[PDB]
DNA sequence: AGCCGTAGGGCCCTACGGCT
DNA sequence: AGCCGTAGGGCCCTACGGC
């Protein structure tokens, strides 16, 4: 744990705070271990603006530190008996780091005020590019940070105590909505003053969360963990035809290359999209064990194989012609999609989850076949309105199938972005032999853990919470399907023992619509036209791109086949004109000069083979050149009309619901 | 956490045993939830052969089988309170799924004897070409192995209870020998008899770790991790003059190409590699924070990045020029190299360590330029004796440096492969002022932990085991490199405290010599002559078969380049029966038959580009081949001759050494 | 409550041989 | 005794918002 210094003398010593034990070893590998402590935590730590004290005092990471400095705390804050003048936060360079910082400031701000007030607190300033402390050899990191001769640490300064109170209020306190202003308000896409630090760094850590970890593109629904892990296997060829591949592999690829953080958050976005409880349309393909709806994890990532399912293809569609906007990755050594071109609607299509800071995100799946006829609908009449749409989309379509009682929550969640809607089991009452009924329960609510539920149940029964229920079992099987058996006392109505049920467990349960996603890279909340709208935005420039990118490399092609046509029909002059040139300049040159050609033209003539001289390419260069001309006319044409270009976006997303489309799974009844 | 079966009957209930919760999941996934419980355990289990009881009666995964059967143990053994007529061993399809095999049983029957008496154990066969069970899909394994309509359980059925008494004892006893002679003398290189599947069983596994885990090749001196993994960084082209990489995902590489183990075993074969105080000669090239010789671990794989070493380059050197054999790996959807040709002898060099079963190695690191004055010796002389090579080769030479006292236990250790060395930190006694002195030491034994030795020391100061010390301080630094000072009272004899010390701590520490390494797949205790005779040996074969490699591919270029040539010299002809061929396959038998070309000759000219014919390619097609005709002698005649080709092997580890050989850091005193 | 899902962070048991 | 290194297997805390 806490690694001290020698000297007990405190006014010399400093004690260094780092993320961990990764940290900790390069730090004690590289400090002077005279006068330099080393404390490595554990992460996340507690927020005590937010905790009670019980809570706090029973909290590891913080008891290692009051220990640590030896000055007691509030009341008891005996500041000569500190260890150490010097409390140095050397977090890593992230956003991650940055928010344990305004964790440590809060705790030393709560707990620890007069340390602030004698300067005793500063911040190391540990140099970007490295993952982590645990990145950096041991003589970088003195150097670059511990070294006193060069050094440059950060005291912290307390101007004005009124204005902290309610920063760290504001920051780190409970009531979300004025931490939600505060970053709206500020969001935009020596010695250091503790409150601008705590707003500057608060801030960075909150905008990376909502932009770019918890919250959903509308474009393609994604996140960038996801959107990392498919584009990964997109650019691995890991496709449906081909066999599966290693889990760990792909984690450590998908983690080396576009995702730097914890295998675990790699590896458990990948095992959700691959949950048929899970994805309406799961977009990973899975060989083992991923899990159950018994709240089973996957098997660890080194058992498992994984692969892309056939709709994913349509996610990345098209992606390698110009249609959407690459952007270089983290460390900049590779390029990565900002969006994919998405050729179905997959936020709304998989619906959404996020806790993000200030806020939170919940859209639920849909069926895919209602949502294209929704897109479709919307691209025959801008002006559509919400019910003409709940025509086409009835409402959500979990995986789990289930209920959903009434349609008044989904329409205030659709005009809204905001509603509540109830979930409800499956469940008949039927006859099990010698006068005696049973539940039987055969469909749950979506995110309703089986086995908890069941334990809830056996709870309420053994408290006698509930009355009437005899036995309790799970008859769930591959063979079966979910199958959950409630065996009733005879005589009893077995109908009050369910509505029972529905109100005392997750039996009926609901689900709180808060469709927040990305637009324009800002956190917005949409009601359902504008999250189509989007959609079909993004389609369409999707689709024009990309007819502007197959028009250039077409025009491309026919001016390459344009010089070699030339070239077969001059070739004894091409070759004797080639075979009396020294350098490929003076025959690129000269090629150009007789034969009216570009450098492509004529590079392209250099790069000819010999075997292209066969009797018969002429023509298949001719051939070839003319359906060229007939492919640009009809690409100019739907370049030249929008209307045109829309049309064609209906024939392919009709081509995708026919092909994917498939029949509605929970049942809407009227409530 | 075992998952019972809603129904209550013994009769029809089966429990069935797996290695974990990844295991687990699948198998409740297709189980028949009505009558099959199951209970997974946590990877290999306690050898009750060789456990306390008490140590044993707290042992947490016994107490749960036996929880779960809720029929006691031993004396009160109750059949009749049996929660299951069916005890089915499924483990994984692995050697070792066969160990946990070897080691449940042995806990059956030393203390549930009549579960097996009356036959209520049984062992699943899940089919291979699978980690784990959580790599298979729950119908698969339900219709495979759990399904009672088409698996194909085995009973237990013990036929011989002093056979078995024999052969538990023999194989999970603590007599290292026997299990040793078995070995030996069965190394191979419906119902089931429990004998029968002990045997066989454990055989498999020990089998498996003594060929293919747990010792060095003599060749290339590397475990087949450690070889999977530097090959790897081969593949993937990290060589040093590129950039670190992650060694996250170098481990996942490794893992699902050549390695199928745990990313910890992956990951710190890795590490170890890369650290300075383990490694006499680093293969690996680490960033960050790699650990310390205080035990501080390295830091976890997220973290840090890695590369091969330029040294490494020469282990790797030319494995492209067929210079040894290649292996499918485990599932044939790759191959791997057999052993690395090891351009220096890297068995020696940074020695080997490895408990394996019924036989360990613990080969020392030795000094680069030694070794190879070693080699070059024994390449003038067969028949050189092992004293004439210590003069090449004095001793082994840690990365810690550090001393050796004396030299009968080195010499018994090369003579017969096994031989005691007694190594000592670096101390001195100097002064501090004020007529008082200190310990200062500045080397320690090599795989000592440096914080566990001084906490030792501590120890004894505050038991009063030892007198005389008045503080004790790790001033260690990077600019300092080592320095441990311990304080001595004034007027004490601080040489005296130094020797209670050395009596009493690691600070002096012998190592045990068991040169024990594959030769020609086989584990040999073999002495020094002998590893070097191979490593030459292997050299040998190694340069010969670059050469003869070296050799087909010039002549094939060379052919290629009479035909380019010969087109260029005709190539108006060339044009010509190529612009009135309709068909590349017509222009190809035109060119073959009108110019008495080869297939391929005239495959080369038909893919020549235009741009070759500028008069700048003519002349580089003309001057490659007077080259090649060149190279192509030089080489014949090292074929030609033995000695030719012996002398390039000296000439290219004299080579070798020139660039790599360091001083001697362990001092050897009488 | 405590859970939902991306995030920061980390340690334990077992087998096996041989030396102290 | 318990350490040396490749191996089987697995789990906890924290932040964040909404209900
Ligand atoms: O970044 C990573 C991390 C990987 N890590 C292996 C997992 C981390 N290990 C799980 C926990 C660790 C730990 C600590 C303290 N206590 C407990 Cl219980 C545990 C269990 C296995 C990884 C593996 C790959 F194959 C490829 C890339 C990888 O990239
Ligand atoms: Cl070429
Ligand atoms: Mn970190
Ligand atoms: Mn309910
Ligand atoms: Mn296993």
């Amino acid at each position: 744990k806490l690694a001290d210094c020698s000297s007990k003398s405190p006014e010399e010593c400093e004690i260094f705070l780092v993320e961990g034990d990764s940290a900790g070893g390069s730090t004690k590998s590289g400090r002077d271990s005279r006068t330099q402590a080393i404390l490595p935590l554990r992460g996340k730590i507690l927020n005590v603006e937010k905790a009670r004290l019980d809570r706090i005092l029973n909290n590891n990471e913080i008891r290692q530190m009051i220990t640590a400095f030896g000055t007691g705390i509030g009341g008891d804050f005996d500041l000569a008996k500190a260890r150490y003048h010097k409390i140095v936060i050397m977090t890593d360079a992230d956003v991650d780091g940055a928010h344990i910082r305004t964790l440590l400031l809060t705790f030393f701000y709560r707990f620890m005020r007069p340390l602030i007030e004698a300067g005793y607190v500063y911040i190391a300033q540990p140099p970007t590019g490295y993952k982590g402390l645990g990145e950096m050899n041991a003589d970088q990191l003195w150097e670059t940070t511990m070294n006193p001769e060069h050094r440059a640490l950060l005291q912290v300064k307390l101007e004005d105590a009124i204005e902290a109170d309610q920063t760290f209020e504001m920051l780190m306190g409970d009531v979300v909505e004025n931490r939600r202003q505060f970053i709206e308000d500020n969001a935009v896409y020596n010695e250091r003053n503790i409150t601008s630090e705590m707003r500057e760094s608060f801030l960075d850590y909150a905008m990376s969360v909502i932009v770019a970890r918890a919250l959903p593109d509308v474009r393609d629904g994604l996140k960038p963990v996801h959107r990392r892990i498919l584009y990964g296997l997109n650019e691995q060829g890991m496709t449906p035809d081909k066999s599966y591949k290693k889990s760990a592999r792909i984690v450590g690829d998908v983690m080396g290359k576009y995702h730097p953080h914890g295998d675990s958050s790699i590896y458990e976005a990948m095992v959700r999209m691959a949950q048929d409880f899970s994805y309406r349309y799961p977009l990973v393909d899975g060989q083992g064990n991923f899990g159950s709806m018994d709240g089973d994890g996957a098997a660890a990532m080194r058992f498992t194989e994984a692969r892309m399912t056939k709709i994913t293809l349509e996610l990345l569609r098209d992606i390698n012609k110009d249609t959407i906007d690459f952007i270089d990755n983290y460390d900049g050594n590779e390029r990565e999609p900002s969006v994919l071109p998405a050729r179905f609607p997959n936020l709304l299509a998989n619906g959404a989850s996020g806790i993000a800071v200030g806020m939170a995100t919940n859209i639920p799946p849909h069926n895919l076949t209602e949502l294209i006829n929704g897109v479709l609908s919307l691209s025959k009449n801008p002006d559509i309105s919400i019910a003409e749409l709940m025509e086409d989309i009835e409402g959500p379509d979990f995986p789990t199938a289930g209920l959903i009682l009434g349609k008044s929550g989904i329409r205030r969640a659709y005009e809204t972005g905001r509603g509540s809607i109830q979930m409800r089991s499956r469940a008949v009452i039927e006859e099990r032999g010698g006068g005696r009924q049973r539940i039987v329960v055969t469909e749950i609510p979506f995110q309703v853990n089986k086995a908890r539920m069941i334990e809830k149940i056996a709870e309420l029964v053994r408290d006698k919470k509930i009355d009437g229920i005899t036995d309790l079992r799970d008859e769930t099987s591959l063979r079966t399907g979910v199958r959950v058996v409630i065996d009733v006392r005879k005589d009893a109505n077995a109908s009050v023992i369910l509505n029972n049920l529905y109100k005392q467990t997750p039996l009926q349960t609901s689900f709180g619509v808060n469709m927040i996603a990305l637009v324009n890279g800002r956190p917005k909340l949409i009601n359902l036209k504008e999250a189509l709208v989007h959609y079909l935005e993004h389609q369409k420039t999707v689709v024009r791109r990309r007819t502007q990118y197959n028009l250039r490399k077409a025009k491309d092609r026919a001016h390459i086949l344009e010089g070699l046509r030339i070239a077969l029909d001059h070739i004894d002059e091409i070759i004797s004109t080639i075979r009396e040139s020294d350098t490929d300049k003076v025959a690129m040159e000269s090629l150009q000069q007789r034969f009216k050609l570009s450098e492509k033209q004529a590079q392209a003539i250099l790069d000819m083979r010999l075997r292209r001289l066969t009797g018969l390419e002429r023509d298949k260069i001719e051939a070839e050149y003319n359906e060229l001309l007939n492919y640009i006319s009809e690409l100019e044409t739907i370049l030249a009309d929008e209307e045109v270009l829309l049309q064609l976006v209906r024939d392919e997303l009709t081509e995708i619901r026919d092909r994917f489309g498939d029949d509605r799974r929970t049942e809407i009844q009227l409530g």
